[PDB]
């Protein structure tokens, strides 16, 4: 031991320990139970996690995120060429492999995706070591079910560089199903749908579980749909509102839009547990404050297509698995965006009122299942 589970997420990572028969998800040094998968290079230092995400607006070309979208791929891959068009950092080719290029200590440096991911893993390892005391030797690390062997190996390589013994690489939906004990529940074969809606990715997986054996039946989703898209919709609405009341267009002003997005991200979170949220921005533009409120109903309206549209990958995963929706025995919610009541309602209505597995914090379920698996493997 310790028995450690790591969800190495596209934008946020999570670490858990299995200790005294149960999982404890581990808060980092800022008290956050998830950590940005962000690495920033400055004139003096490397920042990882919250420190890196917190200065991203100040240092966008040297702050790396989404290394998960590059790991294990070739520079020439269509997803690489497409994704690069949307990143503020530079991506280059070395021996046909993508590398991020940054300025660090005043010089140009290049890093393989597994090097950036190892830095994130080192931060997750240190987070576990502050919580536990001593050293962490081994971990189970998760990857998307659709990852190929090159992506799995390059993720393991990030673990190796970090100096972790990688006990197993397991699929993220499998880890979520293990968190809910679905491999020990009830006994026959179970069809399980994992609905994982993150800040920037949406993955639907159908698995069968039988006598403790998992098989991936189908995968579907949208690799560029997440919680940030819902935030975009609220930002547009509220920038329009500020224009209506104060006759000022914040649109050409980067800092004003960024601060509006920060308020919107926070409001969206509150709206998963309250029916309204208050925006309180001091001097948003030309000394004019933006103090206002948004209701949950308005938020659902702004996102009607995006929320309802999550059922199309559900239908496609069923079609590919050759299953009727009535054949799903378990539905598991994963990702912070599944806290949104309207998403839960749409999903539950689609499945004819079936209850959802949602009692585990959905942004922690994957690390939680990875931690149980690690405990099993170290025995
Ligand atoms: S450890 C461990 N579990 N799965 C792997 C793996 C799978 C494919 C390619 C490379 C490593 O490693």
């Amino acid at each position: 031991g310790p028995a450690i589970g790591i969800d190495l997420g596209t934008t946020y990572s999570c670490v858990g320990v299995f200790q005294h028969g149960k999982v404890e998800i581990i808060a980092n040094d800022q008290g956050n139970r998830t950590t940005p998968s962000y690495v920033a290079f400055t004139d003096t230092e490397r920042l990882i996690g919250d420190a890196a995400k917190n200065q991203v607006a100040m240092n966008p070309t040297n702050t790396i995120f989404d290394a998960k979208r590059l790991i294990g791929r070739k520079f020439e891959d269509a997803t690489v060429q497409s994704d690069m068009k949307h990143w503020p950092f530079r991506v280059v080719s070395e021996g046909g492999k993508p590398k991020v290029q940054v300025e660090y200590k005043g010089e140009t440096k290049t890093f393989f995706p597994e090097e950036i991911s190892s830095m994130v893993l080192t931060k997750m390892k240190e987070i576990a070591e502050a919580y536990l005391g001593g050293k962490v030797h081994s971990a189970v690390i998760t990857v998307p079910a659709y990852f190929n062997d090159s992506q799995r190996q390059a993720t393991k390589d990030a673990g190796t560089i970090t100096g972790l013994n990688v006990l197993r690489i397991i699929n993220e939906p499998t880890a979520a199903a293990i968190a809910y004990g679905l491999d020990k529940k009830g006994g026959g074969e179970k069809n399980v749908l994992i609905f994982d809606l993150g800040g920037g990715t949406f993955d639907v997986s159908i698995l069968t579980i039988e006598d403790g054996i998992f098989e991936v039946k189908s995968t579907a989703g949208d690799t560029h749909l997440g919680g940030e898209d819902f935030d975009n919709r609220m930002v547009s609405h509220l920038a329009e509102e500020f224009k209506r009341k104060h006759k000022k267009d914040i649109g050409p002003n980067k800092r004003a839009v960024r601060r509006l997005r920060t308020a919107c991200e926070r409001a969206k979170r509150t709206l998963s547990s309250s029916t309204q949220a208050s925006i309180e921005i001091d001097s948003l533009y030309e000394g004019v404050d933006f103090y206002t409120s948004i209701t949950r109903a308005r938020f659902e309206e702004l996102n009607a297509d995006l929320f309802r549209g999550t059922l199309e990958p559900v239908e496609k995963a069923l079609r590919d698995a050759k299953l009727d929706k009535g054949q799903i025995q378990e539905i598991v919610l994963v990702g912070g965006s599944t806290r949104i009541p309207k998403i839960q309602k749409l999903l539950q209505d689609f499945f004819n009122g079936k209850e959802l597995n949602k009692s585990i914090n959905p942004d922690e379920a994957v690390a939680y299942g990875a931690a149980v698996q690690a405990a099993i493997l170290i025995g």
